[PDB]
């Protein structure tokens, strides 16, 4: 298992990196600490999440120390969707550049494919509840991406939470100019996302997993919501190969050619698990993980279910 994968824009990208949706802004910049000194050297981010000023502190302090260099970091963050609108990329992608103290990223994804009225809030509803939309649609957002190549601010971008339609229409843009390097979706032994997977590989974009470990910490978990750490045939298996059941759950990606961003502020489990390039789950492993999908969702984006653009109507 080597440790990074080869983009289609030629660079390469760490294949296991840190989450830090949730991770509370007093906790997180030791988080990233912490996982810098135990040899993670990407990291997982975003404007939502609001905690990139205290991720980048990590980030240039890590610099600053010469534990590590710029370029041997890989830091990805991600378009929050109400600013989809052309003339509103650009600020959103200094916003979380001058949040993190870096000069670029190495990786830009458009966080979901739905686009949002612009403003002060996240998600704007109306006076009975719904998202409201921007009229802006993926391909002028994605035309707006592409910039940010040419001017320096990001390496590569990509796309996240889009389905194989929402792929190809990008794919399939009038005068595209950088495929996307990355897809990042979620994806586990419980929504295990074969043919869209199947999908992006075949057209060399780069899939990533999110919610690797089935999100225990989302905040709209219900006591009946099936568990993947508690899974009793998951944890045998863990047992079988003298691993912890998270240590199983980042290295089934990992041997499926994707990248994997696992969550944790506790330093503990950070260090594990980045413990998972010393072992292999055998194909019998792999398929019998693959076998426990249910098509269930830690991120269904409920809000927007009548979004033209929501991208989980489609099988996948
Ligand atoms: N693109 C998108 O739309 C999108 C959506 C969701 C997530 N993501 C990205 O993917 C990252 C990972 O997904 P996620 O945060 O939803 O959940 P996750 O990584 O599947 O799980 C995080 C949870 O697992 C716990 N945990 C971590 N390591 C553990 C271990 N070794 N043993 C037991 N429990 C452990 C964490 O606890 P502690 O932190 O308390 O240790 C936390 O409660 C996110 O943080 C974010 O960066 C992206
Ligand atoms: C379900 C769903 C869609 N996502 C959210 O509602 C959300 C909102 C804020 C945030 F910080 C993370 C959030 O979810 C994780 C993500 O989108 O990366």
């Amino acid at each position: 298992m080597a440790s990074r994968i080869l983009l289609n824009n030629g660079a390469k990208m760490p294949i296991l990196g840190l989450g830090t949706w949730k991770s509370p802004p007093g906790q997180v910049t030791e988080a990233v600490k912490v996982a810098i000194d135990v040899g993670y050297r990407h990291i997982d981010c975003a404007h939502v999440y609001q905690n990139e000023n205290e991720v980048g502190v990590a980030i240039q302090e890590k610099l600053r120390e010469q534990v590590v260099k710029r370029e041997e970091l890989f830091i990805v963050s991600k378009l929050w969707c109400t600013y989809h609108e052309k003339g509103l990329v650009k600020g959103a992608c200094q916003k979380t550049l001058s949040d993190l103290k870096l000069d670029y990223l190495d990786l830009y994804l458009i966080h979901w494919p739905t686009g949002f009225k612009p403003g002060k809030e996240f998600f704007p509803l109306d006076e009975s509840g719904n998202v409201v939309p921007s009229d802006t649609n993926i391909l002028d957002t994605w035309a707006a991406m592409e910039e940010l190549v040419d001017e320096g601010l990001v390496k590569a971008i990509g796309i996240s939470n889009f389905n194989h339609l929402q792929v190809e229409m990008i794919l399939n843009k009038p005068g595209l100019k950088y495929k996307p390097a990355v897809n990042q979706i979620e994806c586990h032994p419980y929504l295990t996302q074969e043919k869209l997977i199947q999908y992006c590989q075949s057209k060399g974009i780069v899939v990533t997993a999110y919610s690797p470990l089935g999100s225990p910490d989302r905040p709209w978990a219900k006591p009946e919501d099936p568990s993947l750490l508690e899974d009793p045939r998951i944890k045998a298996i863990a047992a079988k190969h003298n691993k912890t059941t998270a240590q199983v759950l980042i290295r089934f990606p990992m041997q499926r050619n994707l990248v994997v961003i696992p969550k944790s502020v506790t330093p503990e489990r950070i260090a594990e698990n980045f413990k998972v390039f010393d072992f292999e789950l055998s194909s019998q492993d792999m398929t019998t993980l693959l076998s426990y999908n249910r098509n269930w969702r830690v991120c269904a984006l409920l809000s927007c279910t009548s979004h033209k653009d929501y991208p989980f109507h489609e099988e996948f």
